[PDB]
């Protein structure tokens, strides 16, 4: 509501973040053109050769004004999807900054399904300031960023809801 | 783990209480696990709950807590109740009917 505009660069690259991690994840949930589709700035990390290795992968704000970085963290219905996807049943994510600090942990749960997923996403988002860090350490269920924002402050902005 | 479906076309606020024990040895005799859990989730609910054991003081002369919850289950949603422990699962939910002109007010009158 505060902002005019902003660019959409890629904050971590597809190939060259994940060396270890198959980023190609995909959900019919998200589908597009009738196939299977995902996000265009997320990827859904999952074992690669049959092992997900714990991931250290950080970004630093260089381009000198608050960077809106996005990423999930997936929750399975069952530990053998826990399991299948992510190696770990003690997976965790940790996203942190210079001000954020925060940790998840995959809370697994058979629940209803919503969108054809008995499987829950949670968005999570923070403003990362002028030349600040940030570090994405994971040995599971993390989806991490392609894209981030840029953001550049408007006035007189703001949503309206509108048929017109 | 125990399921309910909203089949009152109406939203169903559902109370259930989590149990925190003040010594570790009462978690073991009322619960069995000592990292026992509950989870409550519906269709865009999710939450995990996981008792506190520590050693406090009492009131009502009990050492022990009672963390109390609740959602609004929407028309035609499912909750799912899980745990192995704590979990003081509800006998009794409201379907509500909305209305205006309510409200709470405190009178000696």
């Amino acid at each position: 509501s505060s902002v005019s505009s902003f660019e959409r660069f890629e904050i971590f690259p597809k190939e060259s973040s994940w060396p270890n991690h198959n980023t190609n994840g995909v959900t019919a949930a998200c589908s597009h053109e009738g196939k299977s589709s995902f996000y265009r700035n997320l990827l859904w990390l999952t074992e690669k050769e049959g092992s997900y290795p714990k991931l250290k992968n950080s970004y630093v704000n260089k381009k000198g004004k608050e960077v809106l970085v996005l990423w999930g963290i997936h929750h399975p219905p069952n530990s053998k999807e826990q399991q299948n996807l992510y190696q770990n049943e003690n997976a965790y994510v940790s996203v942190v900054t210079s001000n954020y600090n925060r940790r998840f942990t995959p809370e697994i749960a058979e629940r209803p399904k919503v969108r054809d997923q008995a499987g829950r996403m949670n968005y999570y988002w923070t403003l990362l300031k002028p030349g600040d860090t940030i570090i994405f350490e994971a040995n599971g269920n993390l989806i991490a960023p392609m894209y981030a924002f840029a953001l550049r402050r408007g006035f007189g902005s703001g949503i309206i809801t509108s048929n017109a």
